[PDB]
């Protein structure tokens, strides 16, 4: 809900298909895939008539459409996947196993 | 900063170090090395003496200490990791370019 500082003057794009990106590495052509959806699909960017070049409005729009992505808030229920599910409910069973034993070696 | 319906009679336990988990795949592996600081290291759980057999009280534990996770707040920035910062910064800039392009066909 919050709004990183100077982003007067940049406006935001229509979204767009995010883009599927492969890689090296099977870890991260399949992270990617798994995990594209929590980037965005949309970005800023400031007026044509402020540039000579692509490189200069590239830049700027990839660093403030980071930082602006960055701070926003959200809960860690929308940031979780499948995987993240799977991954919780093997290593927060094995604590509440840990607080089990805690609990009955303390007991009463 | 909210709270999940029902956690009234709960008590959060004390943190534990998360436990190293492995597997087989080295995908998942991997990707729980990297993203286990995004899980809970304490757990939620009732008093013992309404418990009769482990099973019972770890099925309460779990269950409700995901569900408080996933209902936390937090910035997007929190939750990303190197790994995330990477894919980002690969993907806004190819869609940062898709909107230079946009601008120009547009253009003035
Ligand atoms: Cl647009
Ligand atoms: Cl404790």
């Amino acid at each position: 809900g919050a709004v990183v500082g100077g982003l007067g003057g940049y406006m935001l794009g229509s979204a767009m298909s995010r883009p599927i990106i492969h890689f090296g590495s099977d870890y991260e052509d399949r992270y990617y895939r798994e995990n594209m959806h929590r980037y965005p699909n949309q970005v800023y960017y400031r007026p044509m008539d402020e540039y000579s070049n692509q490189n200069n409005f590239v830049h700027d729009c990839v660093n403030i459409t980071i930082k602006q992505h960055t701070v926003t808030t959200t809960t860690k229920g929308e940031n979780f996947t499948e995987t993240d599910v799977k991954m919780m409910e093997r290593v927060v069973e094995q604590m509440c196993i840990t607080q089990y034993e805690r609990e009955s070696q303390a007991y009463y």
